[PDB]
């Protein structure tokens, strides 16, 4: 016959684990009211950066899309920026205003 | 110095009469360089190389 208590802790989920860095080098644009030890939630804004990386292509596709090139010139130059590592939510954000992106 | 090149390059285009769509674009190569805006802006009003 057996009755032992046994001590345990209370922890974090390892499996609901997420590691925020930046896809490209850059600078700290601004940084939201956040600190160590603030409960968060999915989408909660983190802070804002801007990125030179992928600009350079960014226009190699503007420009491609002022001469009209081919369909799959454009999906390369495009699939190119996502390979770079620009964010697939971000890329809607060039092909929707026609302009760069930086920050 | 790594901004130089490219401050001079927009001095000279203020010399050469150069387009607002071709000045404009230089001082965004600045921006994303890592020149801060106010630099710039001194950089503008003085038609100066930044250097310190």
């Amino acid at each position: 016959t057996f009755a032992q208590s046994f001590p345990a802790n209370v922890s974090y989920n390892e499996y609901q684990y997420a590691i925020v860095q930046a896809r490209a080098a850059g600078f700290i644009d601004k940084v939201y009211p956040l600190t160590v030890g603030d409960k968060v939630q999915k989408g909660t804004p983190l802070l804002d950066l801007t990125i030179p990386d992928w600009v350079e292509a960014q226009s190699e596709y503007l420009l491609l899309r002022e001469t009209g090139g081919t369909a799959t010139q454009t999906e390369g130059i495009l699939e190119r920026l996502r390979l770079a590592g620009m964010p697939e939510a971000d890329i809607r954000r060039l092909i929707a205003t026609q302009k760069i992106q930086t920050r």
